[PDB]
């Protein structure tokens, strides 16, 4: 793995935020795309693009094809038994909001109870938040440890006869944890519960095989995993697939529309994307898809392992310097430069030219934990660089003697 | 108004589909794109891409102000009377989704009453085929005239004290009719209903006006409006907007959230946001906004309206052609030769480097009443060409000889 040759295919990179060369900390939020993906979609749409719904024409039968290729190439990205257990979404977030409307709706009658995390994204809390106001179900929220890590000692007092589902995260997007999936897919499943996991931050660290944690729902966004906006892939068992109804309806989801007789639905996975789709973005998913698989997700986890390692050791360095998390964090790293707010930490960062992000990285819950109002978090992605996190440790001490 | 100089602009048109110059007359379905909007979205991406959510670092800070721009472009195209009153949806069939789900869900009780048109696409059908089932309202169609236009004198017949809602197309993507759409508004209105109007097939042919219509609900798909896929505007009344409880949640449609004392929505439209948006395709619809804009809607439109009443008056020297629809129709054309079924014909023209769509085209209740199992469809848009048309008569000719 080399850095430098990555580098020079994203051209952002590049840039010069603040007159001072750019250095994006900040991939967690939104991952920056390679050329190879750029080009990917804007040569589709210059020179073969058309209505993807197997017309007549060959510019449209081909965009299809193409279409339909991708689907495959994610399915074999994750381990999916089938092509057809993979459906496209706009991301991670109407992902959930369609399990939990489509499957919730009709499996977790009022009374049952669902499960989740303490330090689970904001989507993947509301929509399960809204199930249970309309079902009438209780929520169970699995404690959080000092470390960031869960306090798996309470699931035999949350897991119960009423457990119908699991929502956890693959890994934190605050903390970089990454929980225990395997093990805990078990024990849900022992007790006749079904887990989505939320696998946003995952993807794009190392490799994934929803057939070995055996989980029943499992998605994850494409514009993190240096692909493109607006697209995402929702994978669930065919067996449950095949038994879930429709959420959205129109388009194409349709087999039949009688305004007499009433209309039927299509299969799976095709009956979950209604309307035209996101043809672009799916060239774009797949680019990427690509281009990270070339380079060996194991590979990038060695290097990036490496460079964390590193950011850490140096971050050592300076004083006031709170962590949140544990030591074994996966591209996230959460902190707080004394008391000073990080709105004027991270802002004073920017200045420096450095890309972090700051405020609660929609996970209020987590914070209320550390009974802090929002941290900072510095991302190290494949792109990413020693000398940045040199960057970064540097003008951390810097506003420290600034500001005190 | 020069089409050599806009077709200049759109690189697939200098394609052959099979081994002859492509000919494409299936825009209704989705248009292609100009270069200005292609590079637009890829220059994005290769040298500001960032995370939309008001972010700390420049970066994101500026592509929050990119996104929130086209949000205002886009109120000006249509003449909203504020921005606020603009949603991003995927397309049209999210559009109408979503209001159906979050509006409708809440106004239309079990007893109340929902109309909408017979030449409807099955994106403006479904969805409330779907409301009425869970809330137990009716749904009432407004009957269809031998040249494919609405019959009027049945409404009186269908409005009455129970009718909520009236979801109309603004032009059919079959019939290219476009209906009264002005006095139909104020009908609903008197009576306390409301009208969502569909214009996904409009917007590109002539000015609209959602201030003088003065619709409650309007929507529109960009891929069709010469803009990239995976992008949509859904207009709403600002006062109807604000009353209206969120759909997707997560992602930033929230203002706060406790695991105790629950969480709370943001105010419209962001509210009916929830995860990361489509970014780069909204940086694309600007572009195509921009466009067609520089062009003039009402150019466009007088040559548009040239090469049609051309179209039609040689689409006469073909034998056996039975066409649908008014004679005064849009941007599109439904036609079917003799006995031959459109898959056929549409197959051999094909062959001859047309592109064009044959099939039910997402309109079947509308089909069934010309008791035709299918038709074809040829679309006719501001890069298309006279040569063209007659590149089409020509082998609609030759077919007919053929085939019999
Ligand atoms: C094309 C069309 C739709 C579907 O829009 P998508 O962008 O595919 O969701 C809905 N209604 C009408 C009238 C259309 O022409
Ligand atoms: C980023 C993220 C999300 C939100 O995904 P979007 O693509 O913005 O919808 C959800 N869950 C986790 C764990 C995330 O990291």
């Amino acid at each position: 793995f080399s850095v430098d040759a990555v580098r020079a295919d994203f051209p952002v990179l590049s840039r010069e935020v603040n007159g001072l060369p750019l250095a994006y900390l900040d991939s967690a939020a939104s991952a920056q795309k390679p050329s190879q993906v750029i080009d990917a979609e804007a040569e589709f749409y210059r020179h073969g693009y058309a209505a993807v719904h197997a017309g007549a024409h060959t510019l449209s039968a081909q965009a299809t094809e193409k279409m339909e290729n991708v689907r495959k190439r994610a399915s074999l990205f994750i381990n999916a038994r089938s092509a057809e257990e993979l459906v496209f979404v706009r991301g991670t977030t109407e992902g959930i909001n369609l399990v939990a409307n489509s499957w919730g709706n009709s499996n977790v009658r009022a009374g049952d109870n669902i499960i989740i995390s303490q330090m689970e994204h904001h989507a993947n809390i509301v929509p399960w938040q809204m199930l249970c106001a309309r079902v009438g179900a209780e929520l169970r929220v699995i404690p959080l440890n000092p470390d960031g890590t869960l306090q798996l000692e309470t699931l035999p007092t949350l897991f119960d006869a009423a457990t119908r589902l699991l929502a956890i995260t693959h890994v934190s997007n605050v903390l970089g944890t990454e929980n225990p999936l395997a093990e805990m897919i078990t024990l849900a499943h022992q007790h006749g519960a079904k887990v989505l996991v939320d696998g946003a931050q995952a993807v794009m660290h190392h490799p994934v095989d929803v057939q070995a944690l055996d989980c029943d729902f499992y998605v994850f966004s494409g514009h993190k995993l240096y692909g493109p906006t607006g697209i995402g892939i929702l994978y669930v068992k065919e067996a449950l697939l095949q038994e879930m109804p429709p959420w959205e309806g129109g388009g194409s989801m349709i087999a039949t529309v009688s305004l007499s007789e009433g209309t039927t639905w299509t299969k799976a996975p095709w009956r979950f994307e209604a309307g035209t789709p996101n043809t672009g973005g799916i060239i774009g998913l797949g680019a990427a898809l690509e281009y990270v698989s070339a380079l060996g997700l194991n590979n990038i986890a060695e290097y990036e392992q490496n460079l964390m390692h590193y950011a850490l050791s140096q971050l050592e360095s300076v004083p006031d310097l709170t962590l949140y998390g544990p030591q074994a964090r996966l591209g996230v790293i959460a902190f707080n430069l004394g008391a000073h707010h990080a709105y004027d930490v991270g802002s004073f960062l920017d200045n420096y030219g450095i890309a972090v992000r700051t405020g609660h990285h929609c996970a209020m819950p987590l914070m209320a934990y550390y009974n802090v109002p929002a941290m900072c978090r510095a991302s190290l992605a494949m792109y990413n660089t020693h000398e940045e996190v040199d960057r970064l440790v540097t003008g951390l001490q810097r506003i420290h003697r600034l500001l005190g």
